[PDB]
């Protein structure tokens, strides 16, 4: 198995439900954030050190391609951070994958971006996601990749990531830039909200019968999911409440 769909969408533009879709589609797992979160932490690292390479004067990109190779093994597909920031590297190593851009509305996604992702560094709820994440055993080290992989996204050495303003431009001149980059026939930029018909059309399979259109992952889901691991302090004690989740 090899990559087939390489996902350049941004976190909170709908990369878990697409991440299932896909699942849905190939029968064979999808990369994604989640996977890092609850199944393999120990990748945590090997994108730090993929994410730093980048930032060096002479980049060993022959460095980057393996670990790339070795993180994405057995996946038909990958989508969200930080396998996002890598899609042009992604293209190379897999010239017939096909590329997907999820997106939305600019001020829908920093909203949710600031609900789950990336608060402010003033804000209070960024202590309580800290303090749920501390029970999956998130800590410092996911937060420093996350933050990382989305800087080198955006392309910048120093940036305010407490500043709307320059996230939201961020935001549009990241998705322009796929947009530019990618041939426009290796190209589905798909809207929240689209399901099936074009991504199955994309891919040239018929939409799957009987199936709806994967909707997981909502701020509100994941401030009470936040909200539950601080009260119950266990995952497995809790995750018959967020069904789908995962
Ligand atoms: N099928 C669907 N239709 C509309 N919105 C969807 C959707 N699937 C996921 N989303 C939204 O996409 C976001 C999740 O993105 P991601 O999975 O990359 O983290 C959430 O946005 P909100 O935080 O505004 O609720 C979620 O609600």
């Amino acid at each position: 198995t090899t990559i087939q769909v390489i996902g350049a969408g941004l976190p909170r533009t709908g990369t878990n439900s697409m991440k299932k879709a896909l699942e849905i589609i190939y029968s064979k797992p999808c990369y994604h954030m989640f996977e890092i979160i609850f199944k393999k932490q120990s990748d945590i690292s090997i994108w730090q050190q993929l994410i730093d390479e980048t930032h060096k004067t002479t980049s060993d990109k022959r460095k980057i391609y393996n670990g790339l190779n070795e993180l994405l093994n057995g996946y038909i597909a990958t989508t969200d951070l930080p396998s996002c920031s890598f899609y042009k590297e992604l293209m190379t190593m897999y010239p017939n994958a096909k590329v997907l851009l999820t997106i939305r509305d600019k001020y829908d996604w920093l909203y949710s971006l600031r609900k789950v992702v990336l608060p402010k560094s003033t804000d209070p709820w960024k202590l309580k996601i800290e303090e749920g994440d501390q029970v999956l055993g998130i800590d410092s080290n996911f937060y420093k990749m996350s933050e990382d992989s989305l800087k080198f996204a955006f392309q910048k050495n120093h940036i305010n990531l407490d500043d709307d303003e320059i996230l939201l431009e961020c935001y549009d001149e990241y998705n322009r830039l796929v947009q530019e980059i990618v041939p426009p026939e290796r190209l589905l930029i798909h809207h929240l909200g689209d399901g099936w018909e074009s991504l199955c059309q994309f891919l040239n399979v018929d939409i799957p019968n009987g199936i709806s259109y994967p909707c997981a992952n909502s701020h509100h889901q994941m401030t009470q999911l936040t909200e539950q691991l601080i009260k119950h302090k266990s995952l497995d004690d809790i995750i018959h409440m967020f069904p789908g989740l995962i």
